[PDB]
Order: structure tokens, then C-alpha cells, then sequence
């Protein structure tokens, strides 16, 4: 669905530019450091997290939502991912939601940003 003007992720407020930049960076695949699991990562629905997506069907992916993005990595060089994410439909890039680890119900959980 439409990228929102803003979102409040556990206190961090991001713009539509920040959200678009994250998905564009994910699709460009700018995270290439030697984490064995570089971003983007798969996103799965976990009903207990109470997260609603606005895109259609999966598969879904998630990528760090950061200021002055995109988040990126290379050998020996990492932006900090922080707690905040964009979720998008893997096949298309279509925006699904913003989520965060901040304030989540359980360890490693996500909760929906505003
Ligand atoms: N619904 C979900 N909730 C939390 N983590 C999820 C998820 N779907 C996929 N993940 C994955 O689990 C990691 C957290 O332990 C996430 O990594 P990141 O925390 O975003 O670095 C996803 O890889
Ligand atoms: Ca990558
Ligand atoms: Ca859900
Ligand atoms: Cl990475």
C-alpha cells in the first residue's frame, strides 16, 4: 500500500523517504558484508505479534529502517541495523508495514510501528 508520510517506530520517527530508501536499498542489495545472514531477511507472520500488513500475499522480506539510508554493509564495514524495519513483498518491493524490535512482546519479537 502507499508509503506513509511518517511512522513512529518505538520512538524513532521516520519519513516516507526513509521507508522508500530502505526498500530501494534492499532491492539494490547493498548489504554485502560477511554476516552469514546479510539483510534483507525473510519476514514471517507470527500472529501473536499483532502485526497487520497492507500489501498482499507473501513472500515478505524485511530490511533495516535507518536515517540517512540505505542501511548497507561491506567487508569489515557495517551500518548499525538498529531495531526498526521495513517489510515489503519480496517479488515486487511493494510496501507492507514498518515494524520494530523496540517494545516487542517477547525476545526477538517485532511489534508494529504507528
Ligand atoms: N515475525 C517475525 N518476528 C521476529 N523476527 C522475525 C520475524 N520474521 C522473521 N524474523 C527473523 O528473526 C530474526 C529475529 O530473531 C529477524 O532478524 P532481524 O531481527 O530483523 O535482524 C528475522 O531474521
Ligand atoms: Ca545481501
Ligand atoms: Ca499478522
Ligand atoms: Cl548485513
Amino acid at each position: 500500500c502507499d508509503i506513509p508520510q511518517s511512522t513512529n517506530c518505538g520512538g524513532n520517527v521516520y519519513s516516507n523517504d526513509d521507508i522508500n530508501t530502505a526498500i530501494q536499498g534492499a532491492l539494490d542489495d547493498v548489504a554485502n558484508g560477511d554476516r552469514p545472514d546479510n539483510y534483507p531477511h525473510q519476514y514471517y507472520d507470527e500472529a501473536s505479534e499483532d502485526i497487520t500488513l497492507c500489501c498482499g500475499s507473501g513472500p515478505w522480506s524485511e530490511f533495516p529502517l535507518v536515517y540517512n539510508g540505505p542501511y548497507y554493509s561491506s567487508r569489515d564495514n557495517y551500518v548499525s541495523p538498529g531495531p526498526d524495519r521495513v517489510i515489503y513483498q519480496t517479488n515486487t518491493g511493494e510496501f507492507c508495514a514498518t515494524v520494530t524490535h523496540t517494545g516487542a512482546a517477547s525476545y526477538d519479537g517485532f511489534t508494529q510501528c504507528s
